[PDB]
């Protein structure tokens, strides 16, 4: 069909550019994500809120296929030093995304183009690192794909219904109560350790990072999609309640709702696979020591006890 053929053309046009891109290093993308909120923290937080809302307008079946496609492509990418997928897996990632975007609310989706801060300076840097004639040809093929997708769009008509707690519920409230005082002292619009990790982590061990991403997607595919939708919406609500507060500190009720929603979503994952993510990413132990070093020692240790308690309640459910 129209999408399939346009996607094919887009894939053809972009694969050669993709082959020259530094997927695993500290590219202009790694540095842009790392510093994006430094400029306008509120705009960055609102953008994330819009990103999740758009995701909430999509057809879960197509979201799932799109994620499956990335996981399958990682299987081939994570074996070579360039983290470069096969032309086959690559073309399949694009067609799955084209179909998933066809199910999204059109206006909300198109609005993501201008939602993130300074995405224009990033795009200019990405172009400067590509062959200009090549990227131009790719962009014209991208436009033709967007039209095929727009023409085929169901405009969010399959958005999932979203709702809007025995031992789990109780253990989550204690966890919330013990972590809120730690959360409320941090500046979520300026988190030095996390930014530095995002900026430099992959470059140090690209293969392990691609594997970590892959395992994470893999774990996500074992979760109950309605629970995924609930947790995602819980965060959309939290952010709205956090946007005007210094440091983007969540409101107490929103924060609790997020932890409960996550607890439930994690209860639905493959346990060994979820558990294993703890050691899946490169440099995570060192990242956690640095995050811990920024917190009140006492309160964090006290919180860890509630964290272990919640982990058990969830395992029993
Ligand atoms: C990770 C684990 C799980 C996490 C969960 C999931 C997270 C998922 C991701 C979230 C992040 C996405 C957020 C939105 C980003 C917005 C990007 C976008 O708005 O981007 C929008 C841009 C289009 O930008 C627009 O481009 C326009 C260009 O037109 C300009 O030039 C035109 C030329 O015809 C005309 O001259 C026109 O008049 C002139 O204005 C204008 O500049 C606009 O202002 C500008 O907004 O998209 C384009 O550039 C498309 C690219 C063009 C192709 C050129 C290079 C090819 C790229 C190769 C890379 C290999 C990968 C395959 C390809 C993948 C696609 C990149
Ligand atoms: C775009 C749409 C989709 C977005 C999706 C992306 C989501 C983003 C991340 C998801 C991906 C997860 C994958 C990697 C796991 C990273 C988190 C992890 O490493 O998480 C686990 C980490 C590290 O694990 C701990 O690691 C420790 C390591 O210490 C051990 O080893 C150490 C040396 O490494 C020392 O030697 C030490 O003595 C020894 O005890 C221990 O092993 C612990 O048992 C083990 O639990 O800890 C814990 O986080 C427990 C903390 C308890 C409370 C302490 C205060 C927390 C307050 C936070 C602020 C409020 C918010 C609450 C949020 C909840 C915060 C938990
Ligand atoms: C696994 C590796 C992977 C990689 C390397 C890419 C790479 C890319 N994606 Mg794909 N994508 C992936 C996974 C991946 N994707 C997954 C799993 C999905 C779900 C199906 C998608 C869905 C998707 C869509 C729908 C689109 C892309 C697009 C893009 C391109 C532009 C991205 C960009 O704007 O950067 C710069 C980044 C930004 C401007 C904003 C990033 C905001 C982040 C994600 C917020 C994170 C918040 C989170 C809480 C942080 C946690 C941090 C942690 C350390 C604690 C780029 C080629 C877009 C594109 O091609 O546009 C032209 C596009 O339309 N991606
Ligand atoms: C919007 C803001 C937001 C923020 C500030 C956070 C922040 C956090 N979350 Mg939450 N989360 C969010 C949204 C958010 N989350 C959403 C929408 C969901 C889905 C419902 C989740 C689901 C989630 C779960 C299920 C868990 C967390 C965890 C955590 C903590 C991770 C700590 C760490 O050191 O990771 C270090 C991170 C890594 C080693 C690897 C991160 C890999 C992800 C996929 C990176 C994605 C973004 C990255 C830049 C790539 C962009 C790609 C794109 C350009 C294509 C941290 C407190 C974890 C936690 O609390 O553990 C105790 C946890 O268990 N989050
Ligand atoms: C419930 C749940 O599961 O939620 C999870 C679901 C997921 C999928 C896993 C998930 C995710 C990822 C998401 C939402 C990604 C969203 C990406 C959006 C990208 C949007 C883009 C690029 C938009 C545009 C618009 C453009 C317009 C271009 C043109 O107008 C221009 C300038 C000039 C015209 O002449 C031609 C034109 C061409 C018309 C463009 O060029 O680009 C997340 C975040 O994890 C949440
Ligand atoms: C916890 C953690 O660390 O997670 C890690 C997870 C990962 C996945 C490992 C990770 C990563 C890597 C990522 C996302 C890489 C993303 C790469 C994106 C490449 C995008 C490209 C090339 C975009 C374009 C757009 C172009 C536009 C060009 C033009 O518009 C320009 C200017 C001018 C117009 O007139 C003509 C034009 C030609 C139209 C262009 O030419 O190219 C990261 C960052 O390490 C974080
Ligand atoms: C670290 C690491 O491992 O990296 C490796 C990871 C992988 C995954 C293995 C890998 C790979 C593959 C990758 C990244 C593929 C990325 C593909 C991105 C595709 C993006 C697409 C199609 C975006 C759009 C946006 C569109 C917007 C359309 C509309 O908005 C428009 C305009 C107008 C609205 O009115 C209607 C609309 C219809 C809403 C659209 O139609 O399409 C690689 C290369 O190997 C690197
Ligand atoms: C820029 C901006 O806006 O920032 C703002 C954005 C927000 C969203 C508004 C915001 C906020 C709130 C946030 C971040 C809340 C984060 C909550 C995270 C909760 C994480 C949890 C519960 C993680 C787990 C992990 C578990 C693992 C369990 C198991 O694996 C274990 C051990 C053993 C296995 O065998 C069994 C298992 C059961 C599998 C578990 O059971 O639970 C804030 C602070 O306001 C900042
Ligand atoms: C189809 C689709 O929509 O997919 C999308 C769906 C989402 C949700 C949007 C999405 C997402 C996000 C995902 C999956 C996040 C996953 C996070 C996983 C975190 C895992 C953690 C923290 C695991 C652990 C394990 C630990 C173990 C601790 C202990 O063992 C230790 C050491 C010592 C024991 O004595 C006590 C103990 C306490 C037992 C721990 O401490 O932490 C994504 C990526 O966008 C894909
Ligand atoms: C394009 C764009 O806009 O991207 C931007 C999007 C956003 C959302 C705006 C954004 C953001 C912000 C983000 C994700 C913030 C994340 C904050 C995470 C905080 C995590 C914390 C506190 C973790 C912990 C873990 C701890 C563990 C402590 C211990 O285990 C330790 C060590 C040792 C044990 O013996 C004892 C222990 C006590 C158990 C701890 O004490 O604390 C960003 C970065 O700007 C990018
Ligand atoms: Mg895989």
């Amino acid at each position: 069909d129209a999408i399939a053929d346009a996607s094919k053309r887009f894939s053809d046009a972009t694969y050669p550019i993709a082959e020259k891109f530094d997927w695993g290093g500290s590219s202009a993308i790694a540095k842009y994500i790392a510093d994006a909120s430094a400029g306008n923290p509120r705009q960055a937080a609102l953008a994330v809120e819009k990103l999740l809302e758009v995701g909430l307008t999509m057809d879960p079946k197509l979201v799932r296929a799109a994620v499956e496609a990335h996981s399958k492509a990682l299987d081939s990418a994570k074996k070579n030093a360039k983290l470069m997928a096969s032309k086959e897996d690559f073309a399949a990632v694009n067609e799955a995304l084209a179909r998933m975007i066809a199910s999204a609310d059109k206006q909300k989706f198109a609005a993501l183009r201008t939602a993130f801060p300074e995405s224009r300076e990033l795009q200019g840097k990405l172009f400067a690192g590509n062959n200009a004639f090549e990227a131009e040809k790719a962009y014209d093929s991208f436009k033709a794909l967007t039209s095929a997708v727009r023409d085929a769009s169901i405009n969010g008509a399959k958005a999932p219904v979203i709702a809007e707690d025995g031992p789990v519920g109780r253990a989550a409230k204690k966890f919330s109560e013990a972590t809120y005082p730690i959360m409320d002292k941090l500046d979520w619009g300026k988190s030095p350790e996390i930014s530095k990790y995002i900026e430099t982590a992959s470059a140090k061990n690209p293969k392990m990072m691609a594997d970590g991403i892959d395992k994470t997607l893999e774990v996500a595919l074992t979760m109950n999609q309605n629970a995924i939708n609930d947790a995602v919406f819980a965060h959309v609500r939290a952010i709205k309640g956090a946007l005007n507060t210094p440091g983007l500190v969540a409101e107490r009720d929103d924060f609790a709702r997020v932890n409960l929603a996550l607890a439930k979503m994690i209860a639905t994952a493959d346990p060994a696979k979820f558990k294993a993510l703890l050691t899946a990413f490169p440099g995570n132990a060192d990242l956690q020591m640095a995050l811990f070093a920024a917190n009140n020692p006492e309160q964090a240790k006290a919180a860890y006890e509630t964290f272990v308690a919640l982990t058990s309640a969830v395992a029993s459910s």
